[PDB]
């Protein structure tokens, strides 16, 4: 799912949650909630994809 895919990519890029939050322009807590599967469709999906160097499709579907 998106939480495992987000974690996986930030690690590959050498980013901790705080760093990813600042790159996306959101709160640390928003990042935590996405990684813990609490939020599946954040408002910042396009910015998340860009910071992770991935497509939005990949994040959401895994294809």
């Amino acid at each position: 799912s998106i939480s495992s895919r987000v974690k996986s990519k930030r690690i590959q890029l050498g980013l901790n949650q705080a760093e990813l939050a600042q790159k996306v322009g959101t709160t640390q807590q928003s990042i935590e909630q996405l990684e813990n599967g609490k939020t599946k469709r954040p408002r910042f999906l396009p910015e998340l994809a860009s910071a992770l160097g991935v497509s939005v499709d990949w994040l959401l579907n895994g294809t």
